[PDB]
């Protein structure tokens, strides 16, 4: 029996709504993706399957091109990589864009699976594809992916009757764009893109009142507010350390609507998030689109090393509310972490903290998974009382955003326990 239901907005599309009301913390809806992939950064680094880290992992000897945490993982894999493998084959060496892979997925899903439970609220057919708003210049770029398609999957794909019924490859990449899911791990590193139709009624809203959380490629839609019945449900599509004028390019670039909410209106926290000195936070600005490169292929030390530079340049520097200074440091803690630099990793982190509260307000998924992670790190050099103080807040997040359902509660339930037996 669902707490949601899809109902028709009076000027956002198709939307969510509660059927009871909620509480913050209450688990809505939860889904696996009609069809997903690993990203290009994370390529080789992630099992195909799983998302799930190892240094080694196997490979498919058809492909080559996908990899696996396991025999087991790579075989449950296998009836959705089947016919993908045969056109990344002929198509060594040049690995298509992570959107020309879902598709090909989708396509096949579409084609050779049972009907998914990912469309039960909402279709792919149903998806909304923003075509009557599109620029001239984004259209051009979906006619590019089209033929991208095309040649990716010719070895497969051959005609219109191997799609679905009046199938358009251009609709469908435009579903896409305004539709995809960032799907990211348990320690909040994107790790793949994925679909969930029932999910994409959702609108956004940059105050939100319901979050989604990734366990791997399995998704779970939560509340983290009060919540009555008939009102909408909400999530933040965007990433929270963003002014409102990075908001709006983005909302329109990608999603195609102006945001006339509340935080918008009033340049809601754009002041206190760029503080210091504008010729300084915008190198580093431009800088953290190389670091964030780096990091999105792993690539930790030199992560670090770029980190470093910036943290403790000799040249001037900027207050840790920054957003892009702050940005630098949530890089150089996880870095630091990958790299077993734990007291490095602590002191970043800590500092990352009371800015994290002023932009995390409430329950946000990637607050807790913060806070738990310097609980962590406290935990283990042996300060306990607040780690354990961390470890609690850490907990009173993630009880809202990830839940029994989420594995990871479980690990934060490990060290609780730790260390309040170490007390
Ligand atoms: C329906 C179509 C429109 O909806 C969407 O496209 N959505 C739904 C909302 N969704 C997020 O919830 C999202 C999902 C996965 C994440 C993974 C990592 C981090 C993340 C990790 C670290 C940081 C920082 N180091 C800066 C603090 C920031 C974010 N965020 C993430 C946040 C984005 C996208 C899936
Ligand atoms: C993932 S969908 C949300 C479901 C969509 N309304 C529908 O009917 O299929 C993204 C699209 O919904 C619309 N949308 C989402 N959030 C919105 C908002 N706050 N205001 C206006 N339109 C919004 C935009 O058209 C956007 O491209
Ligand atoms: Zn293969
Ligand atoms: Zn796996
Ligand atoms: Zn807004």
């Amino acid at each position: 029996p669902l707490k949601v239901e899809k109902f028709a907005t009076a000027n956002r599309g198709n939307g969510l709504r509660a059927v009871t009301p909620l509480r913050p913390g209450e688990l809505l809806f939860r889904s696996d993706p009609l069809a997903y992939t690993v990203c290009k950064g994370s390529r080789g680094v992630v099992c195909d399957r799983c998302l799930l880290g190892k240094e080694k992992l196997m490979r498919c000897s058809q492909c080559r091109v996908a990899k696996y945490c396991s025999a087991k993982c790579q075989k449950k894999a296998w009836p959705d990589h089947k016919r993908e493998c045969k056109c990344l084959k002929s198509c060594k060496p040049r690995y298509p864009p992570d959107s020309v892979r879902l598709l090909g997925r989708v396509v096949f899903k579409l084609m050779d699976g049972a009907p998914s439970e990912s469309e039960k609220l909402y279709s792919f057919y149903d998806l909304e594809s923003n075509i009557n708003k599109l620029t001239e210049d984004r259209k051009e770029g979906l006619r590019q992916l089209v033929m991208t398609f095309q040649h990716f999957m010719r070895e497969e794909i051959q005609d219109a009757s191997q799609l679905p019924p009046a199938f358009d490859l251009f609709e469908a990449f435009a579903k896409v764009i305004c539709n995809s899911f960032t799907i990211c791990n348990a320690e909040m590193q994107e790790v793949g893109v994925g679909l969930y139709p029932s999910i994409s009624l959702l609108n956004h809203s940059c105050d939100p009142n319901c979050s989604i959380v990734f366990n791997g490629p399995h998704l779970l839609l939560r509340a983290v507010r009060d919540i009555e019945v008939g009102e909408e449900l909400t999530i933040c599509y965007l990433d929270m350390l963003m002014t409102s004028e990075e908001r709006r390019k983005q909302l329109r670039d990608q999603y195609c609507f102006e945001c006339d909410c509340f935080r918008c209106q009033t340049q809601d926290k754009d002041a206190d998030m760029l503080t210091g000195d504008e010729q300084v936070w915008k190198e580093v600005q431009e800088s953290l689109k190389k670091i964030e490169e780096l990091k999105a292929h792993w690539k930790w030390e030199q992560v670090l090393a770029m980190c470093q530079a910036i943290i403790s340049s000799n040249s001037e520097r900027l207050p840790d509310i920054n957003i892009y200074q702050l940005k630098v440091l949530d890089c150089a803690m996880d870095a630091c972490i990958n790299l077993g630099l734990l007291e490095e990793a602590l002191f970043y982190g800590t500092r990352t903290m009371e800015p994290y509260r002023i932009f995390f307000p409430g329950s946000h998924p990637v607050r807790g998974v913060q806070v738990m992670k310097v609980g962590k790190l406290q935990l283990h050099q042996g300060m306990f009382p607040q780690a354990m103080k961390n470890l609690r807040l850490a907990f009173d997040i993630m009880r809202v955003t990830h839940g029994r359902e989420h594995s990871l509660i479980e690990d934060l339930i490990l060290l609780l326990e730790e260390c309040d037996a170490n007390i």
